[PDB]
């Protein structure tokens, strides 16, 4: 079980949690840049795995995470868990089994949990106090659906965007350090959307050249071509989705 405190947290703390976590998704190296376990060969009994975020002592929830993609597929509170509408079926049988288990209306994606939030992720702040609100609504057991998606978004992104882009967890880091929330920006934006087509193109790449180009957006809203394992932008992926061996 991986914890992260959001009480006295610190710049430290939070690299060392996202660290820890980058630790347990690795599943091995590509063009030396780490990827997770490629899901046809993965066990199931060691696909799922659980996250603390806690408060205090007596305030904490649990998220489950499907170590094939990183993605947030449910979470806890007490004795009662809750899973995303499109959450693999496996998920259920591994993830908070000594539960009461329930299915959200919404699925897991940024489309569909920004239209149930009525708020876009460049809308909706984030860092340490959007993440201790949120740990505080989820333990609550609030039954608000527009909160639980919004609460969701924040938690996503900053540990499973956190734990692949090196820009993000780093940004995140910045707000704990500073004690000042943010809105995600362009190029954090354009990654969250791009991680699989980066992915892709490290993978699938012949000669260092990605067999498509990525069409990234930096952070004054212009475009940035990425074709390359040499193009800059490239070392800020931490995690890669796995497609394909080299
Ligand atoms: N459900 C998730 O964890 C998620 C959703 C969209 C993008 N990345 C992760």
């Amino acid at each position: 079980p991986i914890k992260f405190s959001t009480e006295g947290a610190t710049s430290q703390s939070y690299k060392q949690f996202i660290e820890a976590l980058r630790e347990r998704l690795r599943g091995g190296l590509i063009h030396d840049i780490p990827v997770l376990p490629d899901p046809t060969t993965l066990q199931e009994r060691n696909r799922y795995i659980t996250v603390e975020l806690s408060n205090s002592d007596t305030e904490s929830i649990e998220v489950g995470i499907d170590v094939t993609n990183a993605y947030v597929v449910a979470y806890r509170a007490g004795t009662q868990s809750h899973f995303l509408r499109d959450a693999p079926s496996s998920a259920s049988d591994y993830l908070f089994t000594g539960t009461d288990q329930h299915s959200l209306p919404f699925y897991g994606t940024y489309g569909d949990l920004e239209r149930w939030a009525h708020q876009s992720r460049q809308q909706i702040p984030l860092g340490l106090q959007a993440l201790t609100h949120g740990i505080s609504f989820f333990r609550s057991g609030g039954n608000d659906n527009e909160e639980k998606a919004r609460t969701l978004i924040v938690i996503i992104q900053m540990v499973a965007e956190a734990a692949r882009f090196r820009y993000i967890s780093n940004r995140v880091r910045v707000s704990i350090q500073t004690g000042t929330a943010f809105q995600p920006d362009a190029a954090m934006i354009s990654l969250e959307n791009n991680w699989d087509n980066l992915s892709r193109g490290v993978q699938e790449s012949v000669q260092d050249t990605f067999p498509n180009q990525v069409t990234l957006t930096n952070i004054r809203n212009e475009p940035v071509i990425v074709d390359s394992l040499s193009h800059p932008t490239v070392a800020v992926l931490a995690l890669m989705l796995f497609v394909c061996n080299p």
